DNA sequence: GTCGACTCAAAAATCAAGTAG
DNA sequence: CTACTTGATTTTTGAGTCGAC
DNA sequence: GTCGACTCAAAAATCAAGTAG
DNA sequence: CTACTTGATTTTTGAGTCGAC
């Protein structure tokens, strides 16, 4: 990962791993078939990469710091929570509606790697508590259990991209988007 | 799918009854339709009488779960002190049926990978029997403004089912218990 | 060659619960080998008998034969080859349930271990007969009359009850190959 | 069998059942070919057997009862054990060429109903042990286990009855009925 | 099945891009066969290479048993080299991987040459000239215009070139 | 290059790599073995040329340039197109002969860098077929197709090459010579 | 017989860290 | 009333096949 | 060579619906 | 400042191996 070139050739094969696995499976997927993608030597994803899991790993890694990093780009205005978790949900549903194609990844992952499949959740519930309890001592929103609200938020915001991003091509309505925020506004009081 | 006879009813079950058990303990793909037979202790091809194909065990396994968990809920809510309590021991007891379902859950799982249509079926059958139930509660005045609210809920509890029932194998506190009946009375009541 | 000794290994199944009651599903799980992999290396179900008796006619006359090789009359030839025949069928209960399974499933070969058999013994008597120390009949019916003996003792003392013979009735039926064949 | 039209049409389904069983074998005899053959309704063989294998078990308990009756018929005369042995064995080989049809359904009934043919060969063994034990105390015949010697005639007769009665129609030649004469008297005269 | 799907694979790729850009995992995922199956069969990547040399070495000695000669001859071995033109393709990089077997070859088709060019020197037919020269001349005439109008262009020849290259054989024979 | 000191440095490099990819070829050649053979540091051979593979594109650029200008001493003042083709078989079989590890590496061309391997063939043909259709309407030689006559040249000339210079190295006899010049007379003459 | 993951000795390409002119 | 009779409907049965890894 | 879903050609059981005695 | 130099260091290569069905 030191070299700029090998730091280049490790994202080519992580970039082609995404492609296959969201195509294939994890099974189907050889390891021919990633290097062949990346136009890279066979050997090479053993150098970067300790076995064929491991790549589920770090592709799970990835598709938690790529989204998490995108929404907190959104959220670094007004001090209010709830204008935080207004806009997290809608840009939530707007980052699934573009990676659409790569929810197959996961349940792939809840298969081949469901260890690895339960920690994204814990990881993105760990940055929903601490960044929430902040907001609860400043008395913007509920004064209750942080961890279990961060479960109730995540919670809503999986269903809502199976049912309107994935199940649905045509996603919500102008009505239906702004009765979103309303359900977000009451249960912060 | 061939329901005449009671022996026909009653072989129907000896097969459906075995492929529960079967692809919880194991999974769909190390399941055998000489396992489901066996353990049935009818013959091979008898499978095929009842169930066009392997995966069609599935669509028939989360068709019984979704209206067992449908007439469960439907119980504990027909009596209630209108919608803002009907939510209330609805997620409660969703949470209680989860534990007692929990070997069961493997299935749901599987059907995710093999039979998505019937996993996209088990919640938009719920929704479909939800977005009712609130259509005429909104018509009361009882509770806040349709489909979309139905989701919403059907999300915590599915959340709340996967962290504190499954990986904790523990549940919840008295005091965790109490936070999650305000988190209800606060998205209900025009606050 | 694993495979199919883990699929042949089917004998414990047939000599229990018998070739119609023994599905491939029951061979197949029994070796953990593939439904499949049993026609692989079988045409069908009825191939395996053929297989199974292979190895039973081998394991039999190879057998049977290493003590009856060497002895002087032939009375004593009959009178230890009825009690090493008992004694193996006992050590080999398997293999003959599934024997007892070919009258009906492979008629042909069963017709054909009995008239192979009948050869075998009808040779040895007919000589015998000849230099005076069996009584004169014909050698082919004396020859299933023993065959006779040999089988229903071997049912009803082997197979019907895991018993055997005990030393007083092994006696017993010493003294009747003996008063039988030896001419007055 | 209450009526006597109720007797009459089981013999019907009985008769042709061992007609059938005897030519094409247990398996490839159906309930359908019994009851065409018969002349009768598919149905009706229900009205009167539980199951295809229960017809076995009633043509073999016939099979006992005209072969012992039969048997017992010549060797009432002689009062000499060797003698009646010696006839019973030509009249048990006579009786198979009789009854050719019967007996080749015994042979199937080691496969098809296995308790029922250990059962013949059990009760006419015990028949015989009580006959030749008190001929032994009379000093007819050699002092040997009764239930051993039962067997081994039982095994001789059996033995050829496969040989010379099913495998071939030829029978035994004078020479042949006069060395077997010879063998039983050899073989039960003590020394 | 399997043994012969590997060859079909082997040289089509061989072919294109050559012993080198060709992996073992090129050839088994082509054949549509597992990796490890190569080698069961083949105990070396240099292995295969050597009974497709050996193969073509069959088709070559099987066209081999068969002044106008040189001038049909010339046509009828280009008309063979676009039917076979997989395995020249493969010849051509024995080269440098064996060198001793693409000199035996043209030594060999020399020797062919020579022996029934000298009988029509005698006769009147061409000039008189080195017969071990004049044969490697038609021979280079042959592997170059193959090289150029069957092996690096899918083309051909035409009638127009095909009747002037048989103006070049008569001039350089006929005094 | 830039310095005279450091163009010094790459023909230390280049004329090292012609001696050792020549000898035990491009393959059994590394750089680490060009790099000790200038006496240089392993690096700096990547300092004057992007990859090892390049090493081959500029040898060969030199070896077309070098052969291009040899033949040209001997065929630019001429007036006979017979000659021409006379003069300029011969010294570039003498070139060759002189030039022999230059011409093994273009044999290693063929399948390491085909690229340029096939260039040169198809530039050499562009030189001849210029030059042809000049003295095609001139009446110097026969009336046939450029291209086709451009590659039948090439061909004696690549082929003589290979087993006059390559394999024997004993080279062209004086009667060879002559009969050679025959060959290409008699081609040419237009009657 | 079939499979597809993982090893390993080579030798490329690339650096940080210098010195010449 | 019970005792037989009917055939079409229904359920049952493994062995053998098939394309896949 | 190894794997397991799936077809298939019969059959055995049923049972409504009768007729005989 | 630029042009050149140095060699350990980091990356790449794809054949051959490995159990396991």
């Amino acid at each position: 990962p030191k070299t700029e070139k090998g730091k280049e050739s490790l994202n080519k094969i992580l970039d082609a791993s995404v492609e296959l696995i969201a195509d294939k499976g994890f099974l189907s997927t050889s390891i021919n078939d990633i290097t062949s993608k990346a136009g890279v030597a066979y050997g090479l994803f053993y150098f970067y990469f300790k076995s064929k899991h491991d790549i589920l790993d770090e592709i799970i890694r990835q598709f938690n710091r790529n989204m998490r990093y995108y929404l907190k780009t959104y959220t670094q205005n007004l001090d209010s929570r709830i204008d935080v978790e207004k806009v997290g949900m809608k840009k939530f549903l707007e980052w699934m509606n573009e990676n659409k194609k790569y929810y197959k990844i996961f349940i792939e992952t809840q298969v081949h790697r469901p260890d690895i499949y339960k920690w994204h959740f814990m990881k993105l519930a760990e940055r929903y508590t601490t960044g929430l309890s902040e907001a609860m001592r400043r008395g913007e929103i509920i004064n209750v259990d942080p961890e279990l609200l961060s479960y109730v938020l995540i919670g809503i915001a999986h269903m809502l991209g199976k049912r309107y991003v994935l199940w649905s091509n045509s996603g919500l309505t102008l009505k239906q988007q702004r009765d979103l925020d309303l359900i977000i506004e009451n249960m912060l009081t």
